[PDB]
């Protein structure tokens, strides 16, 4: 997801 990227 881009949540922690």
């Amino acid at each position: 997801y881009g949540g922690f990227m």
